[PDB]
């Protein structure tokens, strides 16, 4: 039994939750209701097998047992249509079914909060079923959380709760730590939507490229042996994760947890106080450790990768291993880097041992490679210098407002709300980098950019209407920034013919939040540029001028919302006169 092993590893606790994202994940229009009661169904039956390893099905995989009970709901197509035909296949195919039909963005209503008075009192009179209810609205509004660490957002939503409403102002002690999560569980979601991108879009061989230079730069000490073992394990935590098996996700990600506490001396220094501490809180802080400290002597790389002889005959023998080797020693000396950066040389020198291994006289080709390398490591330089000494001079709100202008003319086709989204991000990053210094601020910038830009892509991949989104997204996951920022306006676009509707403002905006505000505005921004792509970044001020002018007076003024109905045509005639 295979439910039986799983059960007794994680227990009756982690085992129910991990059960509920699962489900949540995979039908995530079905109700908590429907979820809780078909959980318990599934969680008595583990427990049988645990004493009768045989009863019933228990000789099962996790596949057809969690498939066949979730199918009990969706053959109803009047609910979840394209769902039915998934119920219709069987093991393999069936499961893939449901992976394929994950949406990224549901069409879920917005989750608000109630009051401080009323979660509290949920929260005490029932602490379980509080507690499902926020793994299910998370679940199922991110269908790629790295569901391990759900577990611990988890447990900390909890100690939120636990001890805000025991306190003297419940609303001023929770609240900020709710955001505080809110946040960095969209950042975790992020992060781990690029990880399942990498090994779903890419293949597993940049997944590991990816984590052996990132392990790399964190065990400097560490020898390539030992990171080539931790690679090989993290590699099948997050294959499994991403491809659904949660349970065993959770338990391989415990055992690496235990290992790489055991073998400390070996790895690095600094797991001395994450390893002395609860699971959950273990894993999370292993993860997230900085890095260990330079090996004192180190020889140059030019020794054994560019002058050497054996050279080409290395390569030849075992080309991953001696690329994941250089990769090692070159990541191990640059924390300055950002792992995507690494990455693309890492290419560059694999391209060019490619070339020069066929060639008469390969020393002499190869010879200059790291001469390849300087272009590389400047470009992102100089690019994030300009644009973080405009973000310095704009300030977040404007600098989106100019990422937006920027896009809407790179990839006009992308849906607005898209746009809106895509462009608020990137310009978060200016508030997360800017402020380092240079030591800090590429790797930071660009390998962010990397789970913006991923966001898009997969946005888009939905409903595709732009092929240099498209080109950009699947060519190359390193390259993806680069391939972006080469892009300056679509000379075919043709433009957009004004629809009434799209540019009526209506009062119910005077009640929205001051983001919600803003948040019209630049959705008007992006449709103003959709229309006259032509246009000029001087222009649009004027228009945009007037369009505050608009909400303001027709907001404030006592006039029954109709001055939103006249005065609504009214700046649609100054707009087309420039
Ligand atoms: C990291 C951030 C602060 C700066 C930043 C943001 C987006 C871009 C892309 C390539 C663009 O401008 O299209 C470059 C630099
Ligand atoms: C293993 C490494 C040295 C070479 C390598 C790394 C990443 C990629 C991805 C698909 C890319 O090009 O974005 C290809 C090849």
């Amino acid at each position: 039994s295979e439910v039986a092993h799983r059960f007794k590893d994680l227990g009756e606790e982690n085992f129910k939750a991990l059960v509920l994202i699962a489900f949540a994940q995979y039908l995530q229009q079905c109700p908590f209701e429907d979820h809780v009661k078909l959980v318990n169904e599934v969680t008595e039956f583990a427990k049988t097998c645990v004493a009768d390893e045989s009863a019933e099905n228990c000789d099962k995989s996790l596949h057809t047992l969690f498939g066949d009970k979730l199918c009990t709901v969706a053959t109803l197509r009047e609910t979840y249509g394209e769902m039915a035909d998934c119920c219709a296949k069987q093991e393999p195919e069936r499961n893939e079914c449901f992976l394929q039909h994950k949406d990224d963005n549901p069409n879920l209503p917005r989750l608000v909060r109630p009051e401080v008075d009323v979660m509290c009192t949920a929260f005490h009179d029932n602490e379980e079923t509080f507690l499902k209810k926020y793994l299910y609205e998370i679940a199922r509004r991110h269908p790629y959380f790295y569901a391990p660490e759900l577990l611990f957002f988890a447990k900390r939503y909890k100690a939120a709760f636990t001890e805000c409403c025991q306190a003297a102002d419940k609303a001023a002690c929770l609240l900020p730590k709710l955001d505080e999560l809110r946040d960095e569980g969209k950042a975790s979601s992020a992060k781990q939507r690029l990880k399942c991108a990498s090994l779903q879009k890419f293949g597993e061989r940049a997944f590991k490229a990816w984590a052996v230079a990132r392990l790399s730069q964190r065990f400097p000490k560490a020898e390539f042996a030992e990171v080539s073992k931790l690679v090989t394990d993290l590699t099948k935590v997050h294959t499994e994760c991403c491809h659904g098996d949660l349970l065993e996700c959770a338990d391989d990600r415990a055992d690496l947890a235990k290992y790489i506490c055991e073998n400390q001396d070996s790895i690095s220094s600094k797991l001395k106080e994450c390893c002395e501490k609860p699971l959950l809180e273990k894993s999370h802080c292993i993860a997230e450790v900085e890095n260990d400290e330079m090996p004192a002597d180190l020889p140059s790389l030019a020794a054994d990768f560019v002058e050497s002889k054996d050279v080409c005959k290395n390569y030849a023998e075992a080309k991953d291993v001696f690329l994941g080797m250089f990769l090692y020693e070159y990541a191990r000396r640059h924390p300055d880097y950002s792992v995507v950066l690494l990455l693309r040389l890492a290419k560059t020198y694999e391209t060019t041992l490619e070339k020069c291994c066929a060639a008469a006289d390969p020393h002499e080709c190869y010879a200059k490679v790291f001469d390849e390398f300087k272009p590389l490591v400047e470009e992102p330089q100089n690019l994030i210098k300009q644009n973080c000494e405009l973000f310095e001079q704009l300030g977040e709100y404007k600098f989106q407002n100019a990422l937006l202008v920027r896009y809407t003319k790179k990839v006009p086709q992308v849906s607005t709300p898209t746009l809106v989204e895509v462009s608020r991000n990137l310009g978060k990053v200016g508030s997360k980098c800017c402020k380092h210094p240079e030591a800090k601020r590429m790797p930071c910038a660009e390998d962010y950019l990397s789970v913006v830009l991923n966001q898009l892509c997969v946005l888009h991949e939905k409903t595709p209407v732009s092929d240099r989104v498209t080109k950009c997204c699947t060519e190359s996951l390193v390259n993806r920034r680069p391939c972006f920022s080469a892009l300056e306006v679509d000379e075919t676009y043709v433009p957009k013919e004004f629809n009434a509707e799209t540019f009526t403002f209506h009062a119910d905006i005077c009640t929205l939040s001051e983001k919600e505000r803003q948040i019209k505005k630049q959705t008007a921004l992006v449709e103003l540029v959709k229309h006259k792509p032509k246009a000029t970044k001087e222009q649009l001020k004027a228009v945009m001028d007037d369009f505050a002018a608009f909400v303001e007076k027709c907001c404030k003024a006592d006039d029954k919302e109709t001055c939103f109905a006249e005065e609504g045509k009214k700046l649609v005639a100054a707009s087309q006169a420039a």
